[PDB]
């Protein structure tokens, strides 16, 4: 061969898999997330495609999902720093049933003029929000009273899911897989550069994903392996199903004192008869989706299997299905999905809330005042395994689940990788360099 | 005697479930009540 020197190249376009922290990027306008410090969009971003290259991509070591586990939090948690202790509304309640019952009309007598203006103030609670007193009337009192002291959430922070994007650092980009067939992982073939992401709103629910990306003119179902009970079946639906939810009830609050330059917001009366939460959900376009679903599951879990039985599985939040529509919290129970194997569902409302798990301190909701009204659709679900069986094809009970909030943004990340581009390289070429 | 076997009364049901607790403590945590029994309470009091 030729006699060969050493070369220094550099703008040399090579990398390597790495994980590091991407930058924040809004449509810039005290939401939770609405952070006062993020990175103006671009309104012209660009994505190129690789061709020549293609790039090993699986969902599941994609650590971007930490970085919002981790920041979501804090910025719940710091957005609603100065509000308001129900420490000194642990006073015990004497409650009597409200006349129309999950909602009782109970009394109590605190601070009792603690160098304040107080009283009484009788007021609505609801059951789900209090612990009975099995040695009194039964009376009740605050659930946090034996765990820890919470807050109301301050009524001035919105809870409006807003759609943030995330933008590579220097020296990194972002990587995104085009395979409309693309699962877990694998040797993804259309590979393209993305500048930044398009934004992803941080919707937290139980059971149901609502308000993502569609699938790519089918049901997509993703899995680790689904040999495994222990994983988790991710379903990403080919068009969304129409579900519309309603808090008839018209709600006054009052604002009471509970100490000097204190105050606290307690359920006021209602007006009209009080009826249940519930959501109206499209029985042929949940129907539809099932067919699709079906169809698919039969690829993997046989072609005679019975599927979509009733909710059951975990605690009470796990086994509803969970939503925040209009702030308040909602848990309705999906069985009337489900209710028929191989749409109106009642629904109760929670105040006293965990943002995915909380230790110590936790959120207590505000009362909203007036009628709650929303309008969302089903874009993708989880499904889990009920256990062992019979290796036939009879039974393979898809209940909804999924407790792993983490998940809600996993199901839209797994389009990305990060890799880190080393510039500098060396090859032979020709001749010496000239050296005096 | 370097430990005392002492009583109180607090927090008496302030929205919570308390007692007396009777319980041992040491000479050299506790500063002396001398117009009392001789009685004791915290020396960081
Ligand atoms: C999935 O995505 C959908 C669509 O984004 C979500 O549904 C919407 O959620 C927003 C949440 O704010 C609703 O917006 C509210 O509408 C109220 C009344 O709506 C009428 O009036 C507004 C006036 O601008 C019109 O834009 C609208 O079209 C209607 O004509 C407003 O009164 C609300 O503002 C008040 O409340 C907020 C509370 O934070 C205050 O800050 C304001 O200052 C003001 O007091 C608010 O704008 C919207 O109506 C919903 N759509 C529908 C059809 O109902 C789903 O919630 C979402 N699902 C999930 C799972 O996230
Ligand atoms: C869909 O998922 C299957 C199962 O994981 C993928 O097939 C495997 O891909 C891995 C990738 O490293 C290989 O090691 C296995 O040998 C593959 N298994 C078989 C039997 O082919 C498949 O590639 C995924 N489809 C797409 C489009 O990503
Ligand atoms: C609640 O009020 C009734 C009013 O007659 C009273 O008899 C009862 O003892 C009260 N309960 C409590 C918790 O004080
Ligand atoms: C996905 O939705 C489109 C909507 O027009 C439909 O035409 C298509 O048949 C659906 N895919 C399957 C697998 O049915
Ligand atoms: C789902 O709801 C959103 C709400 O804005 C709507 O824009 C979208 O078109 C809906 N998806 C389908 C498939 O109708
Ligand atoms: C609730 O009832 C009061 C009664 O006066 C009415 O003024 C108010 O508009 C009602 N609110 C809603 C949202 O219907």
């Amino acid at each position: 061969a030729e006699q060969l020197w050493v070369t220094v190249y550099y703008g040399v376009p090579v990398w390597k898999e790495a994980t590091t922290t991407l930058f924040c990027a809004s449509d810039a306008r005290r939401n939770v997330w609405a952070t006062h410090a993020c990175v103006p969009t671009d309104p012209n971003p660009q994505e190129v495609v690789l061709e020549n290259v293609t790039e090993n991509f699986n969902m599941w070591k994609n650590n971007m999902v930490e970085q919002m586990h981790e920041d979501i939090i804090s910025l719940w948690d710091q957005s609603l720093k100065p509000c308001v202790k129900l420490t000194p509304l642990c006073v015990t309640l004497n409650c009597t049933d409200l006349r129309n019952g999950e909602i009782k009309n109970c009394s109590f007598n605190i601070t009792t003029s603690m160098r304040d203006k107080v009283q009484k103030e009788y007021a609505l609670f609801y059951k789900l929000d209090v612990v009975p007193i099995k040695n009194d009337n039964t009376s009740y009192r605050l659930i946090s009273c034996n765990t820890s002291v919470i807050t109301q959430a301050c009524p001035k922070v919105s809870f409006e899911p807003i759609p943030i994007h995330y933008c590579a650092p220097a020296g990194f980009a972002i990587l995104k897989c085009n395979d409309k067939k693309f699962n877990g992982t694998g040797p993804c073939t259309n590979v393209s550069t993305v500048q930044c992401t398009h934004g992803i709103r941080p919707v937290v629910s139980t059971q149901l994903l609502l308000n993502g990306s569609l699938a790519e003119e089918e049901v997509v179902i993703r899995s680790a392996n689904f040999t495994d009970n222990a994983k988790i079946i991710i379903v990403q639906l080919n068009k969304s199903v129409e579900i519309n939810c309603t808090r008839p009830n018209n709600n006054t609050r009052k604002s009471i004192h509970i100490g000097p330059g204190r105050w606290f917001y307690t359920t006021g009366e209602i007006i009209g008869d009080i009826r249940q939460a519930h959501c109206n959900i499209s029985g042929t376009k949940w129907n539809d989706t099932l067919k699709q679903i079906v169809v698919k599951l039969k690829e993997q879990f046989g072609n005679k299997t019975i599927v979509f039985n009733h909710s059951s599985g975990g605690d009470p939040e796990i086994v509803m299905h969970s939503f925040n529509c209009g702030g308040e919290f909602f848990y309705c129970n999906s069985t009337q999905l489900f209710n028929s194997t191989w749409i109106v569902l009642p629904c109760r409302i929670k105040q006293i809330v965990n943002m995915w798990q909380e230790v110590g301190k936790a959120m207590y909701a505000p009362p909203i005042k007036g009628q709650i009204r929303c309008s969302s659709n089903i874009t993708g679900l989880i499904l889990i395994r009920d256990g062992g069986k019979n290796r036939s094809e009879n039974t393979e009970i898809f209940r909804p689940g999924g407790g792993d909030m983490r998940d809600n943004w996993r199901s839209e990340l797994y389009k990305y990788k990060v890799v880190k581009i080393e510039p500098l390289g060396i090859a032979p070429t020709k001749c010496k360099r000239r050296v005096v």
